């Protein structure tokens, strides 16, 4: 009995734990890494209340009864030079000329733009009510002291790394990349395309390099154990992989002889013969089928191991073509998404890699669905 | 006054040229690199006719009379082990057991699944007709000889690199990374918040590292020229050296000025001239200027295709915009919903952290009401 996808994904992921180990990596090599913990700032940015404009630091309260025909008069007791601090305080009926960046003087809770008042000698005139906090960049308006600026599980981008430099963090704590073993199997398989190779019925090996890239794309460090022949004794070095690594992936007698399996034979299509047990992922050998198995299983296991958040994008799209679907089978459907439209790539059928190249995304159709019509809106996952 | 955004983008990109230098990198470090040229296959893939299923290579016409009440007997003369080819030929009344991937033996024209027949001794029994070619992955059904399998300007992904390995390419020709000088001006800049200057109002310099990550994300190699003082060392000491050592140069805040003062908001004082990009000093303005200008220039330099993704979302809030200004508004996209990131300030960084996309509003628009369907660009 093929086990449904959602049951298989739960059995698999419940077996997988978040790796504990962390390490400090420099800002220059931090992009794409997963934060091990919350990052809390020990600094206010900006560190003090600043004038957002060249103006006069006043009391907002003093101008509440200000109109065009009732000008409130204030007296300018000081003008703070560039990069200085006000020596005098602000009391009722007073004002202190400041520049942008200048610390708001004691007493003041607002700043009025220079041009919005009439400068007659040592007096200024305000014609409209000024709000409390007007033109003040308050302390910590960017980030406040003791505030979480980046959550655990965040996948760092350039703007995140810049915030880290703003907080004075030279080397940021991130999760250690899960080591993922890769064993290819098949006496059929060969490293290079050649004439004599084709005459002896050999096909070029492709899943190794594809899985290396896919593991590196999703938080892991791939470790190659190479292509092996169909030989029980030599495949028993899967034990070396389980010791050396957190999880291990192997490509296509029987597979229960090497692994104690939670499941084997699943509902997905392609990728039906997928199984898993003891950190070992049994994969299908044909590129299209390995890709679907990676996105539906491996991708989510790796994300759980580093606690990755927001590691995939779901997009709403109008479906271009009909997708008829088998009941009892969870369809992995390759999509090329452009201009809000999901165009279905249909192909085969011998691990024919070109459909992977022409696709942008995938759509998942549950077992209880007979398919979708063109015009129906669908949710897809970007590669 | 202000040069419109679409006109200023066209002026910048017309001045930018595709770099012609190429480079052969191993498949192991090929992902993310941009293809210098088309890549044509020299072999059919699959290279030979193979079985698409575990079963028995037969002649199809032996089974034409096969009914459930008229089983036809074929004799298994050989069982091919995985990786080998048949030593024997399929003729009338004969079958050769094959696994998936096995080369189709001489004489056979179809493969019946093992599930469909019954095995008793050295004999199978076919209860149903099979057509010629059934369950056979024919030569070149994936890719034919001489076909372009990968396009010029493809940003390589794990599956593309897979195709390269299948083609026998050990080192793939990709564009050399465009070198991008980065010069930071500003007298109030400090390097870290623990310095005494921070409490007086000196600003921690974050635009350098943000631009390094931004350049590397979009095809380039960043070259640092550091924070330079207010002197002769700015104009054509560091700037001339940077123009000779790099293809383009970014400078946050002379050049023969193509334009200056554009209509985008934020990032109005953006300008470009002979490969040099005069950019803002505010992180949000620099980020917007990068996405609206520098990203597209890097893409043109390597001929990259499909370097950004545009999706459809529904606005959660209203977005008032002013006429005569091309808006760069940050949003957080999630499951078909576009929430607008509302926080603005003197030079904040947190609003870039809280957003994962941006919406562009043209100059001839007054804004969008909540509930409308806009197009956004993912970071």
């Amino acid at each position: 009995k093929l086990v449904p996808y959602r049951e298989a994904l739960k059995l698999l992921l419940d077996d997988i734990n978040e790796i504990e180990d962390t390490e400090k990596v420099p800002l220059r090599e931090a992009v794409g890494r997963v934060l091990a913990e919350d990052i809390v700032t020990e600094f206010d940015i900006p560190p003090f209340d600043r004038a957002a404009v060249d103006g006069y630091a006043i009391r907002a309260e003093d101008t509440f009864q200000a109109r065009e025909y009732n000008p409130i008069e204030l007296t300018v007791i000081e003008e703070v030079p560039a990069g200085n601090v006000a020596k005098e305080e602000v009391t009722t009926g007073k004002a202190i000329k400041v520049l942008t960046g200048t610390r708001i003087p004691k007493g003041a809770n607002a700043v009025i733009m220079q041009e919005m008042v009439k400068r007659e000698g040592d007096k200024i005139y305000v014609l409209r009510p000024v709000a409390p906090g007007q033109n003040i960049a308050f302390t910590g308006e960017d980030v406040k002291k003791g505030e979480v600026v980046l959550r655990k599980g965040t996948i760092l981008r350039p703007q995140d790394v810049a915030m880290l430099k703003a907080l004075g963090i030279k080397k940021v704590p991130v999760k250690v990349k899960p080591k993922v073993g890769i064993i290819i199997t098949g006496s059929e398989l060969i490293e290079e395309p050649s004439e004599e190779g084709f005459k002896e019925g050999k096909i070029v090996e492709t899943n190794s390099i594809m899985l290396q890239g896919l593991v590196e794309k999703f938080f892991g460090e791939p470790i190659l154990y190479g292509v092996l022949p169909d030989d029980e004794s030599i495949i028993k070095e899967t034990l070396e992989k389980a010791k050396n690594e957190c999880d291990i992936v192997l490509i296509t007698d029987y597979a229960h002889k090497f692994v104690n399996l939670l499941f084997h034979g699943t509902t997905i299509k392609p990728g039906r013969p997928f199984g898993y047990g003891e950190k070992v992922f049994i994969m299908s050998g044909y590129p299209v089928s390995v890709f679907a198995q990676f996105n539906l299983f491996v991708k989510h296991a790796l994300a759980k191991m580093v606690g990755a958040q927001n590691y995939e994008v779901k997009v709403k799209a109008i479906l271009q073509d009909d997708i008829p679907s088998q009941l009892g089978r969870y369809e992995f459907i390759k999509i090329y998404y452009e201009n809000g439209i999901a165009r279905v790539i249909k192909k085969k059928g011998s691990g024919i890699l070109s459909s992977l190249l022409a696709s942008n995304a995938y759509l998942e159709i549950p077992e209880d669905s007979e398919g979708y019509r063109r015009g129906e809106e669908v949710w897809i996952t970007l590669y």
